[PDB]
């Protein structure tokens, strides 16, 4: 059979009441011919791409048609805590919440997803995620590929696993609280190995790793390069040519890739050195999508310069905040041994060469920051507004992957896990790798967040977030 075409999320803009309507609901999807209950925004699975313009405000009306509580967070968008949609931003089942977003940051591909307390991993796994396309005046002058669904395409890559009856098989248990929820089936905008027909010339891909726990590493099947033009928070100063592009959970990059007549090629993900993630079929390069060239000229450009990146300031005299991540040693070893028992030595491929004892030992609060599992009632500190800070995040003490995300900002990485950041990671980021080492980022918060609607900072390995590896903080 031919491959299905890559599904393209609808690009949604406001009505004359300046409103965008998002309905959160359950429906059905099909994967490998078997139906599964799934959740979506304005549909059965995934969600639309909300289009925003710098300097314009939009109101979003969010209708929760699930039978459980949820929240809606705009990952990458810098907004006041009251509309950030962290775990305090509850939307009752059958209820509606509206937020007004006053967009105040450069053009970027951001995304949105649930942030329900202790249940974010399940709600993402069931299907909820959407996109945000921010434009500003600067980016349109560059004449990048811009025809949505033709030469400018979002690529949301996610794994799932399913039970024998076809349903999504999600469990937050000791093994996944240790290693994360991951599966054996790769989805690309919800579809298994789709094709996308693209015109000859440049193709812009807005890549999102939407997996709960799996890191990815994109490349092409015939080793043509990817030209990185943007990271989480917007354009780089100039394109950065790469042969492979590691992407952590929740990160975005936009790349341009050449499309040549008569030569289809795949976007692939290459095996990663992360526990559990190189079990078949991920022990080998895995196709994500086939690009099918069409013999019609594509109009977009890859300009020499994209934007101005300001200089890092002096670090002297900046507040230094220490964030020590930790996992419970006994429960990390138990979960890792369950993984090994299940899959054997392949569960560590690529890596460097039973009774109830009560609430004290419960894995639901095993993961922590500064010795505390997330306490929604007690923000850990009060950050400065409009002031740079140096946040130092340590994963010393364990070797698991912690893509560390901070709400309310786009930051600059000073050190990523003990090395200066790669050039394509040296611009605006909202995620930094922490794995067995220490990262340092330079952050500034331009908006307030009170205790009742605090900003979060957490690992975006969702099963770790949901079992305590998150803190709240206020601004202003
Ligand atoms: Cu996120
Ligand atoms: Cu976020
Ligand atoms: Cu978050
Ligand atoms: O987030
Ligand atoms: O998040």
């Amino acid at each position: 059979a031919e491959r299905p075409t890559l599904p393209i999320p609808d690009l949604l803009t406001t009505d004359a009441r300046n409103r965008i309507q998002l309905t959160i609901g359950a429906g059905q999807s099909t994967f490998g011919g078997k139906t599964a209950t799934t959740w979506g925004y304005n549909g059965n699975l995934l969600g639309p791409a909300v289009k925003l313009q710098r300097g314009k405000a939009v109101t979003v009306d969010i209708y929760n048609q699930l039978t459980e509580e949820t929240t809606l967070h705009w990952h990458g968008l810098e907004v006041p805590g009251e509309v950030d949609g962290g775990p305090q931003g509850i939307i009752p089942p059958g209820g509606k919440r509206s937020v007004t977003l006053n967009v105040d940051q450069p053009a970027a591909t951001c995304w949105f997803h649930p942030h329900q307390h202790g249940k974010t991993g399940r709600q993402v796994a069931m299907g909820l995620a959407g996109l945000v396309v921010i434009e500003d005046d600067e980016i349109l002058k560059l004449m990048l590929p811009k025809q949505w669904g033709i030469d400018d395409v979002p690529v949301i890559v996610q794994d799932k696993k399913f039970s024998a009856d076809g349903q999504i098989d999600y469990q937050l248990d000791v093994m996944t609280a240790a290693v994360g929820w991951f599966g054996d089936t790769l989805l690309t905008n919800g579809a298994i190995y789709p094709q996308h027909a693209a015109p000859r010339g440049w193709l812009r891909l807005r890549l999102l790793n939407g997996c709960n726990a799996r890191s990815l590493n994109f490349a092409t099947s015939d080793n043509r390069p990817l030209y990185v033009i943007a990271s989480d928070g917007g354009l780089l100063p100039e394109p950065v040519k790469v042969s492979e592009l590691p992407v952590l959970m929740g990160e975005r990059f936009e790349v341009l890739v050449e499309v040549n007549d008569n030569k289809p090629f795949d976007l692939v993900t290459l095996p990663v050195s992360q526990m559990g993630m190189a079990i078949a079929p991920f022990d080998k390069p895995h196709p994500v999508m086939r690009i099918q060239p069409i013999a019609i000229s594509a109009s977009g450009a890859l300009p020499d310069t994209l934007s101005s990146l300001p200089a890092l300031p002096s670090l002297e005299g900046l507040t230094v905040r220490k964030l020590q991540l930790s996992m419970d040693p006994m429960l990390d070893m138990m979960g890792m041994q369950m993984l090994m028992e299940k899959y054997g030595d392949q569960a560590m491929a690529g890596m460097d060469h039973h009774m109830n004892h009560g609430g004290k030992f419960d894995f639901h609060h095993a993961n922590k920051i500064n010795g505390q599992a997330f306490d929604m009632n007690k923000p850990m500190f009060a950050a400065a507004k409009g002031q740079y800070e140096r946040w130092v995040i340590s994963g010393v003490g364990d070797m698991m992957l912690h893509p560390f995300h901070i709400h309310g900002t786009q930051f600059r990485i000073l050190s990523e896990n003990g090395k200066p950041p790669a050039a394509h990671r040296a611009g605006w980021k909202d995620t930094v790798k922490v794995e067995g080492n220490v990262s340092e980022v330079l952050v500034k918060f331009n908006h307030d967040a009170p205790k009742e609607h605090a900003y979060m900072a957490h690992s975006h390995l969702l099963e770790h977030q949901d079992t305590g590896m998150m803190l709240g903080f206020t601004v202003g």
